[PDB]
């Protein structure tokens, strides 16, 4: 029988799915965490792990059974358990992993396994193409410090979709979540930069809420303005 801790999948576009897994840090309750699976020709690319290696394995199994194409690579959007909690699974599966250079530097401080490869960014925010080879439709943008110093974002070329990770909250959210590692001065402008980077994206995907309109960007930025 399917159970609560099992990952759930939603098709967002012909070649894109959202995976959601409900994980559980002590002190606090369990929370849902989302990433993406993208079909690019004869291969699959992932954005973020699940919050645990077990749930990540269950995703790779689903991918194998439902898509049956090899996962060529994964890009993980910052060094916290929810996005990088499944690095061991990805590496056991032979998947090439990519993260912000900064994420890889923070990973041992945050108790997560670093990605194999480091992305660097121009002063514009855009990934340097020599660090993101054969990314296909994944367009990686560093919007500046927000949720964390290292948080990155991903646009999906040929689609409606951009992925904001834990940077973005949905249009009904009443909080930005945990701010203990947030850059409260830069958060608002970073959210706006993400918006300006992906102006064609009408479907905003994010870590802890279901996909929303571009009003999630505005709503998140205007909550963040109150922190300055
Ligand atoms: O994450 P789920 O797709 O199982 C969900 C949960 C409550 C309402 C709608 C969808
Ligand atoms: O969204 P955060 O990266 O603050 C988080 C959420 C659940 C578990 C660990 C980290
Ligand atoms: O054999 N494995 O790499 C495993 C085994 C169990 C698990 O939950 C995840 C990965
Ligand atoms: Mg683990
Ligand atoms: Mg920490
Ligand atoms: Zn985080
Ligand atoms: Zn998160």
């Amino acid at each position: 029988d399917q159970r609560f801790g099992d990952p759930v999948f939603r098709q967002l576009a012909p070649n894109v799915w959202q995976h959601t897994s409900y994980l559980d840090m002590p002190g606090f309750g369990a929370v849902a965490s989302n990433g993406l699976i993208v079909r690019d020709g004869g291969r699959v690319l992932m954005v973020d792990t699940a919050g645990t290696d077990a749930q990540t394995a269950q995703i790779l199994k689903w991918i194998k059974q439902e898509i049956n194409l090899p996962v060529a690579l994964a890009v993980v959007t910052h060094a916290h358990q929810d996005k990088m909690g499944g690095m061991d699974a990805l590496h056991a599966a032979g998947i090439a992993t990519y993260a912000n250079a900064l994420s890889n530097q923070l990973a041992p401080r945050e108790g997560v396994v670093a990605a194999q490869h480091s992305l660097t960014f121009a002063a514009t925010g855009w990934v340097e193409p020599a660090t993101a080879p054969n990314f296909g439709p994944l367009k990686v943008f560093y919007p500046g410090p927000g949720h964390t110093s290292d948080n990155i974002t991903v646009g999906i070329d040929g689609t409606d979709i951009a992925f904001g990770g834990c940077l973005i909250r949905d249009s009904k959210a009443k909080s930005l979540g945990n701010l203990d590692e947030a850059d409260t001065e830069h958060y608002a402008a970073s959210v706006r930069a993400f918006g300006a980077a992906f102006p064609k994206a009408s479907m905003i995907v994010m870590s802890h809420f279901a996909p929303d309109s571009r009003a999630a960007i505005t709503h998140t930025a205007r909550m963040a303005d109150k922190l300055r």
